[PDB]
């Protein structure tokens, strides 16, 4: 039989290991020759593996790179202007890679150039609430200061935006052992912790879904018109640079001014964690000076796009996509995901060579420049948005397969909750102590949902990965899955290597195999079930949960809700209707006449277009590329999802707005928008005529 | 047989006559009780005629009405402030209707209130070029003046916008016999001309597709949040009022200042047509004073929505829609169209009662508040946009069936050119002298296309009617057809009556019948052809024509095109590709395996979504509701279509821009957008996998 079991059994742990090793011996930084070579290899092998076509799609996008002859670094500088202390120019490379060239030194991609000099303020995680505390409660003013912030909690682009809005003239990011050194574990190479010389690379953009900073809306193709840098989307206006905790200790140890406000502001280094501004009295005339010389350059990138034509509905696309570019070796990020995809392709190709075809078309992607802002996926989607809007069934992401070795992590649309439950009950747990039990059982035991007894946690989609264009811009049902912990310390560091994975995360490649089965399994089902495997009722349940949640936030302001006549009735009414209509649609989907293919196509179209129905073509306020009304990335933390984001942001900090009538007006406006869109989505599930 | 001939033969001229008479005995002004009653009648009869369901869909939208106890009028006022001349307060009503109540007096809907007083400037048709001539060449300054303009050439909303941007403090519109009195024909009731006391009502909004001024984007339903009037879309900021040529003569006869610049500025009244400002010396101290007291009011409107469920593809909608609201009696506008629709419904219902059903679902609409800005169609589309985006095959408009009695007029998407040619060859010409000949033959003889010998003129869609939301916002293939002349004088006047039509336009109701066959025929084919009756190749042909046209406009500026590197190569390349791909798609559509319904559905979806592919979700600059990249209403004349409007407006008057680098940049940007969208549309016709 050519069925799911056949697909699943052909997947091999040993294969994923061979591929991971192959993809991680040299760096594959976006826009470099080495990453072009790997694209060409992936393209050749997918062809050999059996796909019907395999093409490269290229774009010319804004990237950022340090100047090789003018390195970036930070100094403590004395009253004379002598640099008495300099941060490191490179991470000590790991054992056996000390002769690898083209390791990009740590830097914050897209930082502008500058050499600002000033007093430090320490801002904790540089979260919205950290700055509120500092400005509102402690009365510290960051204007003209250099801020230093510890990585963690929220996306680093949000930190930089927040610093910049507080009037900082520069930002220093560092990795605190409180957040990146697990108790009892040793530093790389002897365990999986971050050494003091390790540093986290990463871009610091605020793109809000735009893709290439220069070409919002349109693909960065050969004849594209580009904005000038001054009008580019999402670039920071102040220099930024990341450092490790050895160097951070040197910058923090002399800090003076106010004490930290409380213990949630103290990391684990042996320093007081004073907020500043500036240093204690003896050094009060020493300053910090950054030297940043990175340049932004339009550079060509390459996606690989593989097609496995569907037998019955070739005009219906199930997409498995993940990126290929890495900061350095990409041992976990992305290559642990890409090796999984490569084996998935191999297994689908095996079946195809024996004469099978999926029912719908499967598209496989190896995206470029994900690290620089999801640029490769976003540009390709901009190019192909019409095809995707009308034909896109689903998108399954495939970045890192592991960030830990404890249990499964799934984030996805409610429309895939049932699919994930059902598949995971049919898969074997790889976990110690659950030999012969199902993945559902182990996952449910170790990660119980907060809401329902006997079910597992499934999170909403956030962002900071390549599903963003598909889900939040285009409204294609999306999901992702990986093994996780109970981020990871070596994230975006030179120390993320093949050996890190083989020695410390997954020596048997069993967690990888489990992830390939979940991802692959999802795609197989999406691509081959006669009836699309979405359950609209699961949306109805979460919609009520989110409505209760947003209502409760509003209800912290009972007096304003009275004064301005703020009602959530319309939104609850819409959610009720969606629940009733969804229930009747499910009955029909169960009871409809199974022989009739138009009836079948009608009802699958209704399932496919349900996610699509949550898109507002007007987008969210000031964020035109975030069009989904139910889910957007948090305005405060790009990684986290926010539900009813339009209402959430209208309510956020509302007690501070100077014109409350106007602010509450806008809350009511967002309620109207959301109720309307919920009702409109429900109506797509009504009988059609 | 239940085929098109059966549908077509059941249509009767005598039926349309009975309905026209029924729909035109009392006024049906939007938002009034009488128009609600007619909606309820139409709903009852469509039910009786056989439709599967017939519902009212209501909205609460901004309308405008004069104050019944405080009438609007204009005065010449002397140095003392005595009103020595007053324009009329009502049109003399026609014979036999002098006791009809609730005839709304002439007014410009949505005018703000005011009583400005000043000197007149006469601005011809108040076109963009009229104001250029006045300001640039004649050096007359309209700032603080009251402008008087003759109706004609362009939509009146554009006139008012233009006046307002020139700094006018009020506008007076009038009907010049040069434009509204045909030589040799008598005034109503003795012929079809406009009497001197006749006046053209009409709204003066600049909505740019928005619908209800208060709820852009979203339906004006029960829980809608509304903008405040100050933030409403499209309202004029200066008072406006329309008058007839008796009154206009009194205002113009004393005009002084400069002579008219040339004869294209002179109408047919016995006045010099001086431009002003102000009156000749003896009266130089007399002024003009307007008194406008109209109010904007949120008012309920009612669309009637009839459904005839499809037998095979019920989730595919062919829409026949036209409005029901009228300024007064609506003898031509709209009721000559609505009576045609009513008979179409009757004929489809006849067949249905004998057991037939169309292949696809047919939706019939009787729209409200079209006269106030296409509000009823736009709000319903906003409500149902998701259903329409994914299911809408086509929209056939059905406003006035006649504006003359000479030949056919068709404006539509290229995708319907072949359909219209083929249908018209099968229909009988109603024309004198073409007894026994086809409508194609008479139409082709009297209205030859400018491009192709042996073919008829088919125009692009403009706007100023209820297809705008469907075509230019949503990208649903749209068309319209009526009998026309070789506008009409009594347009939007009290004199537009049943008798005007029965006595002077169409006594035998044969032109009406022909129009019902064309409209009905189109819908029948769209709704019942196995393969959708669109020919993508016809788009390819016009796309090249428009590209040649826009290139030629640019080429008036050869030196700037050199300096700024302005190339149209990408756009021509895209048009070439569309031509090649369209040709290959047509071969497949001809040669594909006819038995396979998914292949059929795939290919019909590709045809349905082709029009859809020209939509940019970002819209045109500053006009977010005009999203079609090939067609928008002219920024200078809402009635006229413009091709490649983004490039056209970037080029318009470019020699006047102070920063030519920036202006030419934006031209190149619009070229990129257009080439991209053309290529993207073409790619939807490529094999899908
Ligand atoms: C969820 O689904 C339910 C239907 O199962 C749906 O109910 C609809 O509610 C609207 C109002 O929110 C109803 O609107 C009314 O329609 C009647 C005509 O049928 C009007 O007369 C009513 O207007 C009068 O009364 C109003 C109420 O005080 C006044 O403000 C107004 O000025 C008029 O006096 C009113 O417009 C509608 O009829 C029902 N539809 C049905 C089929 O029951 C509900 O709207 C859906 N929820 C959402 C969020 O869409
Ligand atoms: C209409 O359809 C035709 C195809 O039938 C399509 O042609 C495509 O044109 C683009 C360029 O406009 C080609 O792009 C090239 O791709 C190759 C890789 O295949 C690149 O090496 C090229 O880049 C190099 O050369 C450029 C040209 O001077 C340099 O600017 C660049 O820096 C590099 O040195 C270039 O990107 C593309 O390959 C073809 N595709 C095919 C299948 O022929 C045309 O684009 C379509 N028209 C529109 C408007 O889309
Ligand atoms: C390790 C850490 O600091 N974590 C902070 C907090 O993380 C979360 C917080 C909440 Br609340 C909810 C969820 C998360 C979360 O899922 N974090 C994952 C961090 C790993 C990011 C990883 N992505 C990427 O590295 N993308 C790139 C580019 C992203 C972009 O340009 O948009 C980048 O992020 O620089 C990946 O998705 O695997
Ligand atoms: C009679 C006249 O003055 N004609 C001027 C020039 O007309 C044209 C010019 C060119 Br160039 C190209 C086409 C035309 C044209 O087709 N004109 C038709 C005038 C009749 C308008 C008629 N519509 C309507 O009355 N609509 C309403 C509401 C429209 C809105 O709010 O958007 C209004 O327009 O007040 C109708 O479509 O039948
Ligand atoms: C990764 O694996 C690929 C393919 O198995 C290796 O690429 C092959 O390299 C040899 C040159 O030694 C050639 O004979 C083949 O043409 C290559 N094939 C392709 C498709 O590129 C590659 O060398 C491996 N890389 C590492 C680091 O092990
Ligand atoms: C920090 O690095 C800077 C730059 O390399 C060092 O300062 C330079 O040192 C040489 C003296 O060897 C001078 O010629 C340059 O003028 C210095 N440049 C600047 C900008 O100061 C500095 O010595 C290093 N500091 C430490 C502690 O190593
Ligand atoms: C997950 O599995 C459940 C249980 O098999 C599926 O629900 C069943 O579906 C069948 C076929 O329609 C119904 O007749 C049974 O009544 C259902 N049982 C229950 C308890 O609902 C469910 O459809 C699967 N989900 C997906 C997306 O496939
Ligand atoms: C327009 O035609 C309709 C229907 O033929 C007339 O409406 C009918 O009016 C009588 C009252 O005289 C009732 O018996 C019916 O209930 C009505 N039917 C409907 C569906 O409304 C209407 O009177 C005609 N109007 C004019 C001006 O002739
Ligand atoms: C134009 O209409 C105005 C307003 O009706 C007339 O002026 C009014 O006339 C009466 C005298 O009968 C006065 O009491 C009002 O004070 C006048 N109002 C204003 C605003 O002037 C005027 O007489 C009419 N002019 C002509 C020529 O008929
Ligand atoms: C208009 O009529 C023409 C002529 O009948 C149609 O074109 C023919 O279509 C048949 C069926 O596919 C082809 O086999 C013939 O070769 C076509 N003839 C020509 C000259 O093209 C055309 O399809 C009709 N247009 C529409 C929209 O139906
Ligand atoms: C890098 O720095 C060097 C040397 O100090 C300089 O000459 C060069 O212009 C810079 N390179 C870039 C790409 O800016
Ligand atoms: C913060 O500091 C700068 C001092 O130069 C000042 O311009 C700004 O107003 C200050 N803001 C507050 C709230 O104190
Ligand atoms: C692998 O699993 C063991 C057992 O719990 C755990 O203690 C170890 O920390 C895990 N490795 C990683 C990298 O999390
Ligand atoms: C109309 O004018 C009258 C009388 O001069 C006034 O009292 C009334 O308020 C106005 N009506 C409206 C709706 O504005
Ligand atoms: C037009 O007239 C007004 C006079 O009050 C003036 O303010 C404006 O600048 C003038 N414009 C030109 C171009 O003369
Ligand atoms: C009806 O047709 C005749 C014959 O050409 C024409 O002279 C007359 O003007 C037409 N009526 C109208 C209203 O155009
Ligand atoms: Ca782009
Ligand atoms: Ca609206
Ligand atoms: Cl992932
Ligand atoms: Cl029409
Ligand atoms: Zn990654
Ligand atoms: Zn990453
Ligand atoms: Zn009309
Ligand atoms: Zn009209």
């Amino acid at each position: 039989k050519h069925n799911m079991k056949a697909f699943l059994d052909e997947l091999k742990a040993e294969n994923i290991k061979k591929f991971l090793y192959n993809f991680t011996q040299i760096p594959h930084l976006a826009g470099t020759e080495q990453n072009f070579q790997l694209a060409k290899q992936i393209q050749s092998q997918w062809k050999e593996f059996g796909l019907d076509s395999v093409e490269l799609a290229h774009y010319d996008v804004l990237l950022s790179y340090p100047n090789k002859t003018h390195p970036n670094y930070i100094s403590i500088i004395n009253e004379d202007g002598n640099e008495i202390f300099n941060t490191s120019l490179f991470e000590p490379p790991p054992p056996g890679y000390e002769n690898v060239s083209d390791i990009v030194p740590p830097f914050s991609a897209f930082s502008p150039q500058g050499m600002p000099e000033g007093d430090l303020v320490y801002v904790n995680y540089a979260r919205t609430e950290d700055f509120f505390k500092l400005e509102r409660d402690m009365k510290i003013n960051c204007s003209g200061k250099i801020v230093i912030a510890r990585y963690g909690k929220v996306f680093r682009g949000n930190k930089v935006k927040n610093a910049q809005l507080a009037g900082a003239k520069g930002v220093i990011l560092y990795s605190d052992p409180a957040d990146y050194f697990a108790p009892g574990v040793k530093s790389y190479p002897d365990g999986w912790n971050l050494p003091g010389g390790g540093v986290q690379r990463g871009n610091i953009l605020n793109l809000n879904g735009a893709g290439d900073p220069l070409t919002p809306g349109y693909p960065a193709n050969e004849y594209a018109y580009r904005r000038g840098i001054a009008e580019a989307v999402g670039l920071p206006s102040i220099p930024v640079h990341p450092i490790g905790y050895y160097d951070a200790q040197k910058l923090l140890e002399k800090m003076g001014g106010s004490a930290p406000p409380d213990s949630s502001w103290r990391g684990s280094l042996k320093v007081p964690y004073n907020v500043g501004p500036g240093f204690t009295g003896n050094f009060s005339t020493q300053k910090v000076k950054m030297h940043i010389h990175s340049t932004n350059e339009v550079t060509r990138i390459y996606n690989v796009i593989g097609t496995l034509r569907g037998a019955v509905e070739p005009d219906r696309y199930v997409i498995l996509g993940g990126h290929r570019d890495s900061w350095v070796f990409g041992g976990i990020d992305p290559q642990s995901g890409a090796a999984v995809v490569h084996e998935i392709v191999r297994s689908f190709g095996t079946l195809k060579k024996e004469g099978w075809r999926p029912r719908r078309t499967i598209l496989f992607a190896s995206w470029d420049a994900e690290e620089f802002g999801l640029l490769g996926s976003t540009e390709w989607a901009e190019e192909n948005s019409r095809l995707l809007q009308e034909r896109g069934v689903a998108y399954i992401n495939a970045d890192s397969s592991i960030e830990g070795n404890y249990t499964l992590r799934v984030d996805c649309t409610p429309l895939m909750y049932s699919l994930v439950h059902n598949l995971t009950k049919e898969l074997k747990s790889p976990d110690e102590g659950f030999e012969g039990k199902s993945l559902y059982e182990s996952w449910t035991k170790k990660s119980p949902s907060p809401e329902f007894s006997g079910m597992p946690r499934i999170s909403k989609l956030g962002s900071g990965n390549d599903f963003e264009v598909f889900f939040q811009r285009l409204g294609i049902a999306s999901g992702r899955a990986r093994y996780t912990k109970n981020g990871y310390p070596l994230y975006h560091s030179v120390y993320e290597t093949y050996e890190l994975v083989e020695k410390f995360y997954d020596p048997m490649f069993k967690y990888h195999l489990t992830v390939a089965q979940v991802r692959g399994g999802m795609v197989f089902e999406l691509a081959n079930s006669i009836v699309l495997p979405f359950d609209c009722r699961d949306y109805a349940v979460v919609l009520r949960k989110y409505a209760d949640k947003i209502y409760s936030i509003s209800m912290k302001h009972p007096q304003e809700m009275k004064t301005y006549s703020v009602s959530f009735d319309s939104l609850f009414s819409a959610v009720k209707n969606f629940t009733e209509i969804a229930s009747k649609f499910s009955e029909r989907l169960q009871d409809f006449d199974k022989s009739n293919p138009i009836v079948l196509r009608m009802m699958n179209d209704q399932l496919m277009f349900l996610e699509r129905a949550f898109i507002d073509p007007l987008g969210l306020p000031d964020r035109p590329f975030y069009r989904h009304v139910i889910y957007a990335p948090s305005s405060h933390n790009k990684y986290a999802g926010e539900s009813f984001p339009g209402i959430y942001d209208a309510l956020f900090d509302i007690e501070s707005k100077v014109d409350p009538s106007k602010a509450w007006g806008e809350v009511k406006r967002q309620i109207y928008v959301a109720a309307f869109t919920v009702q409109a989505a429900a109506e797509t599930l009504s009988e059609v005529a």
